[PDB]
């Protein structure tokens, strides 16, 4: 029955895949060909062509991303010939150095072997390749709350972090057989960060906030025509307000606020104020001045907004159904004022698309 | 069959409400009652109380309302006794004065005799009591666009706006019997107004915005076992964003944040700069102070949410569902600075609750 299933997403896919390609003539044929390599093999192996049009047709398709205008100038990387775990840490290393490119970042995803059985060929265990450590332990906080857990998993591992608001978590994956991952540390000429300055509250520098540059998604699952690419990291470049309202803003993130308000020069005492609507404002300010300023790309949320309604006009043009969850493409600064907040989208799930899957650890 | 969904709402309201009421003995009595009364009559009268509870319990239900926690002080006026258009017009003036208390605004209901046969006895047009005129023509955009059908209508009978920004449109109501509805001026000394000044920037007042102090609610339908009260207009306070960051912000409504940028000396060229967010927190903190400042009450959104959790924990302590609209429960201005952006609601619809009925124009 698994074969069943397979098979089934395989036409669709392959039939959806060679109709935008212009291949359609081609179907028939490719579609008797992984027929018999289903029932040979129990799957089968897509082409180069397929694999790259399925990644990109399966970000056009990501309900929750606003980012996507430019699915199709996504880069594909195929490393589904890698075996061994200095090959996934030299193809993890090689992904941050290409598609960080110097600050001018480059829409990237790396693609490893896909599951055979269920089976994971690799395992990858950050959520971003590059992310910052979490620790929490008698009282005290350090750091991203929201690494807290693969934290300690990683300290269980031998790694030891030096306990910065800012240390890099190493990356960690395991490959099939092994019982435990691996882990190795970054290195730091690879990962570009920026400090964050205000353009004009010179004082802002005391806080010492900075982010890492690149957004580099690792623990999805890309799943094209019935296979399962657990192991498909992938980036973008950042919307400002995800650092500025959220990673360095939420009260169960870095939760800067108050401290904004201080530099800036407004109490943070009466609700009436609006002082934490204020701070937002000047810290997003700041975050995108920043990138901007050390040449790391970086789109705020009313270009980006802008950027999505060409999405939606060329979907239509296209003759393609939009999907969407508004819940996730409002931005959570000024949402009014985008027309995200003003129409409504359907949050149909179509595939190819990335999914959520269940962490190793926890 | 009218009778067969008349009951059977009414048994559940009755049940329900007598229930709160610590009446639950008085139940089935009550219900031969009414079980004889459709029969008899096809519909049935609430008494005081329950027409009050289920006023409040319909506020409860409202899914996209924040204000909820003060659902049980709601002020509840029995105006079923109206029979002519006079009473109708000074049971609409007396709302007005009572509602809004010298600027300490008392939550209130005004409550007219119900649809009959689904034939409405009072039929108000207006979408609130207070509300500013629209005007479009020629190229011209004077006033409130959303106002922009009924003042064509009200100018269709008789009226005639003076054509400024803010010209208060009059009562206008349709009374069973007559083809055409009658409209009657509002006095302007019940009606609030509150000029817009920030608390620091002394040249906001340059502008010239005001807005009204009472948001009055007159177009919606409580529904209450049954029984459609058609016309039944309600008011809260206003939550400070509804004024700053929609009435005065839309590109649709009054479309003031170019303007705003201007006098508080910002430049309105770069979406990176962020202007259209550093403007609306000043417009917002604006329209908060200027309220406050006149005694005219207001309530700002994260007060509102804090009240909002509130509603949320004392609705599971008493063993209540709670239900609400994600979408229309975050504020626009700042949304991930709330409780509420981070959990999820139930959307269902309860009944008692205010329903959207269709315009007698357009
Ligand atoms: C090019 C710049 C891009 C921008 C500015 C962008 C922007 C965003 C934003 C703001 C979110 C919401 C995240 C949150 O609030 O948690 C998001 C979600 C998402 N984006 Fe994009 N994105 C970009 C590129 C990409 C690419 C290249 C892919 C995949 C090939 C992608 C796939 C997704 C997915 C799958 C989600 C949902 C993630 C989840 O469920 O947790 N995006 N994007
Ligand atoms: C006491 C102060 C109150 C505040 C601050 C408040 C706040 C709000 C807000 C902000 C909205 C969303 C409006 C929008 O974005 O369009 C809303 C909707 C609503 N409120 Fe409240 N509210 C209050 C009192 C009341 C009262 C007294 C009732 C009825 C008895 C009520 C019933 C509703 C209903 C029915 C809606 C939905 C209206 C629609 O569908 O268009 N509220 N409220
Ligand atoms: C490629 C890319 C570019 C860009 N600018 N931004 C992104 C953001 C992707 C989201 C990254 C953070 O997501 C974390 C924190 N919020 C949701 C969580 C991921 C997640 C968790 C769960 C339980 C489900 C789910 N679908 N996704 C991705
Ligand atoms: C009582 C009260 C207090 C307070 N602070 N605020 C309110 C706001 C009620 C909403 C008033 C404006 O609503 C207009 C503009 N947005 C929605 C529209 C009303 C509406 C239209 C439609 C088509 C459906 C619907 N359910 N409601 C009500
Ligand atoms: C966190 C919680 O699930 C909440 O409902 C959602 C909704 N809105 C969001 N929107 C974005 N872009 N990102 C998020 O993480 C969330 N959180
Ligand atoms: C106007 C459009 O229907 C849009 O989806 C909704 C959603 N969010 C909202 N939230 C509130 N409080 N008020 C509104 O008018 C809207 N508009
Ligand atoms: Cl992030
Ligand atoms: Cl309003």
């Amino acid at each position: 029955e698994e074969k069943e299933i397979l098979w089934n997403e395989a036409k669709a896919f392959i039939a959806a895949c060679y109709q935008e390609l212009g291949k359609a003539a081609e179907v028939k044929d490719r579609l008797a060909d992984i027929k018999s390599e289903i029932d040979l093999t129990g799957s089968y192996v897509h082409t180069k062509e397929e694999l790259e049009h399925g990644a990109k047709m399966a970000w056009r398709n990501s309900n929750r991303c606003i980012g996507r205008l430019f699915w199709n100038s996504l880069n594909v990387i195929d490393r589904r010939d890698v075996r061994t775990k200095e090959e996934v840490r030299d193809a993890l290393f090689h992904h941050i150095e290409t598609a960080t490119n110097n600050g001018k970042i480059r829409p990237t995803i790396t693609i490893f072997p896909p599951e055979e059985k269920g089976e994971k060929q690799v395992e990858i265990w950050n959520h971003q390749l590059i992310r910052y450590a979490g620790y929490e332990s008698d009282g005290e906080r350090i750091g991203d709350p929201a690494s807290c857990s693969l934290t300690a998993a990683c300290e269980e591992l031998g790694w030891r972090g030096e306990r910065t608001d800012f240390d890099l978590l190493p990356l960690i994956f395991r490959m099939k057989g092994d019982e435990q991952p691996v882990w190795y540390e970054l290195p730091r000429s690879l990962v570009i960060e920026v400090p964050i300055t205000h353009p004009d509250i010179e004082a802002f520098s005391d806080l010492e906030l900075k982010w890492y540059g690149v957004p580099i998604i690792s623990d999805m699952k890309l799943e094209v025509g019935g296979i399962h690419y657990n192991a498909a990291p992938f980036n973008g470049w950042y919307m400002g307000t995800e650092i500025g309202a959220r990673n360095l803003a939420d009260e169960k993130r870095y939760d800067k606020l108050k401290k904004v308000a201080s530099v800036i020069g407004i109490a943070a005492d009466y609700n009436t104020d609006l002082w934490k609507d204020q701070a937002l404002v000047e810290l997003n300010k700041a975050v995108l001045h920043s990138y901007k300023k050390q040449g790391v790309s970086i789109v705020d949320h009313h270009t980006a907004a802008s950027q999505f309604k060409r999405f939606e006009e060329q979907a239509e043009e296209a003759g393609r159904k939009l999907t969407g969850d508004w819940t996730w493409l409002i931005p959570p600064i000024s949402p009014a004022a985008t027309h995200i907040f003003h129409r409504s989208y359907d949050n149909s799930i179509v595939k190819p698309n990335y999914f959520f899957q269940d962490k190793p650890y926890e």
